[PDB]
């Protein structure tokens, strides 16, 4: 036995959310569906146009994290938030949800990341993120213990955007494969992919990272192709699982020469897309640390996927546990 | 050609919304569908047994000016934040919805008032309020030519508990009617009523306060009374107008010897009823101060009402004028 199923790192973020017309995002010059990173001046200014808003706790690996727990798993999480108010209200989030959390903030300055998202008529959502204290996240914050305890680590190519959060990164990459766990990423956005398009291949071609999670956008833009059949054949030469989502068309686990496609779920309406992609990973790696067959774990990241959009905020407001064994999938 | 149609005046506050079970309550000693003053050790105590949360701007006055914009009429508000970013939340959330707000914070401590507000299985709220930086507002507040051009300033019973809010209040009501305006005044909570029942009556038999509303609850509190009948003979005695709801049961507009009966809107599922009352007061104020009927306005407040409590949050994410137009209310 051991003490953490899943560990995440990542982001620390708090959301501040409204809903937009698709005018609104092109006359702010927002790249829709993407995360857009913003100075404190622009900050300002986008809020000072934003509707009425609500805040919940987001960070992609932090939602992840939220969800594991939530499933049943245990997970524990690494994210620097600042000693300010919306600092606490993410601290409280993710510990209330039964995740081990206790990154020390180093003072109120910077104040806590925020991310604005948006979200239009169809459910997409277009996030504008100030990352504010995760410019701070760095090798000092790795709970060593706590990455030789978890069976998965599992980190935000998003922490590539911050000075030395890939250092942390590094330093878990090591202390994991010592204590012979599993290390998973996500390639998180499409332009995330673009600017770190290199660093990315090389943790999974050097084996650093065993596991990837992707969306169709990012398997492209990873190996800047228009052709989903080659994104699919070369992701699974560069790394041991790849899982791939494709939204409303579900997802494939891919290993070696194994391919597993799983259906999405039927929903009622598409309320809010945030989270989607956070939850797809939760439901995955509470089923691979269950023990569970890929298929079965694509079959848990596809009811969780499905979930989270039928909601406002990126993390299931409901019991995702119950609803597993009410799916037949436990 | 005045400037305001509805001043409002309350506690300003951010709410902090999550989920929980009949027995969280009992367990935690508090008062089921109430508003429960806490102190910031109970608050830190309550907040660490809460599971995670939501973030939204509240306060009742607050939700009350929100509603009225939100229906097309011109609103202001006075309250008191803090220099924080719970302050810095509830500042934008209100502002952005075209409500003029230009009270000044004073400093950092007490910070902004937060209420932790549980919602049960039914959809009832209970809230736990810490009063913070909202102890501060005064007379000073009070922006002369706001009350002197706004046709209506409505104001919470709620602002009977901190310390000098009330004499802002009896400023308030010297300069709207020395211009010939009308007072407003809500009884907020039935324990509120219990702990001000004499001033409240004051209030309404000198005729500092025109127009009172009340929940059935409330204005049984206000009589010490069982009998509902008795309670609506006495009310409509102590002010020029009253406006009672019943919830599932409708509203009762009292004028004189004049009753209107209104019909509740037939719900989908009640999902929360945080900001019912608010939003009946919104609803009602916006139709007094177009001309309308009294009976027009109740249904205007049940609309407004009746769209708040089938969303999380008190303050209605869609177009209330959209749907009043819908309704052939306009
Ligand atoms: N730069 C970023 N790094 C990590 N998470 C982010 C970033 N920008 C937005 N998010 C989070 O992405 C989540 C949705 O996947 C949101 O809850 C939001 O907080
Ligand atoms: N003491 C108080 N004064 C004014 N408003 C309050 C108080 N406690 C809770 N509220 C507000 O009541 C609203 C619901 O009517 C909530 O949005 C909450 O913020
Ligand atoms: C998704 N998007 C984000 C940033 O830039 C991109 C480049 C490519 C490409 O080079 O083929 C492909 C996709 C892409
Ligand atoms: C409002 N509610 C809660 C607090 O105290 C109350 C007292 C009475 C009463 O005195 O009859 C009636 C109701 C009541
Ligand atoms: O600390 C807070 N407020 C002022 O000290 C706080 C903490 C958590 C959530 C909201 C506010
Ligand atoms: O002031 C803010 N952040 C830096 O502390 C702020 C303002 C509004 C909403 C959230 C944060
Ligand atoms: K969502
Ligand atoms: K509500």
């Amino acid at each position: 036995m051991t003490r953490f199923d899943v560990l995440t790192v990542g982001n620390a973020i708090v959301d501040i959310i409204s809903r937009c017309n698709d005018q609104f995002l092109i006359d702010n010059q927002i790249t829709k569906a993407a995360m857009n990173l913003i100075d404190a001046e622009r900050a300002e200014l986008l809020y000072s146009r934003m509707g009425p808003a609500l805040e919940a706790s987001g960070g992609s690996a932090g939602n992840t994290a939220a969800g594991v727990a939530n499933l049943g798993g245990k997970a524990a999480y690494f994210g620097n938030v600042a000693a300010d108010q919306l600092g606490d209200i993410f601290t409280h989030d993710i510990r209330a949800q039964g995740v081990h959390y206790q990154t020390k903030p180093k003072g109120a300055f910077p104040p806590t990341a925020r991310s604005m998202i948006f979200v239009t008529e169809d459910g997409e959502r277009s996030m504008n993120t100030y990352l504010g204290a995760c410019v701070e996240l760095g090798p000092e914050d790795v709970e060593a213990d706590v990455v030789a305890d978890a069976k998965v680590t599992y980190f935000e190519g998003y922490l590539w955007d911050p000075p030395r959060a890939k250092e942390a990164i590094l330093d878990c990459a090591r202390i994991a494969h010592q204590h012979g766990r599993e290390m998973s990423m996500t390639l998180s956005d499409s332009f995330c992919v673009d600017r770190y398009r290199g660093e990315f291949l090389d943790l999974m071609r050097s084996g650093k990272v065993d596991i990837v999670f992707a969306n169709r956008q990012e398997a492209l833009s990873l190996y800047q192709t228009d052709d989903f059949e080659e994104a699919l054949n070369r992701i699974a030469a560069d790394c041991k699982i790849a899982a791939v989502t494709m939204s409303e068309n579900g997802a494939v686990i891919l290993k070696g020469r194994e391919r597993y496609y799983v259906n999405a779920i039927r929903i009622r309406e598409v309320v809010d897309t945030t989270g989607a992609g956070d939850l797809f990973a939760s439901g995955f790696l509470y089923g691979y640390t269950q023990g569970r067959s890929l298929e079965d774990c694509g079959k848990l990241g596809c009811l969780a996927a499905g979930i989270v959009i039928q909601q406002i905020g990126p993390r299931p407001m409901t019991s995702l546990s119950e609803a597993a064994k009410q799916a037949g999938l436990i």
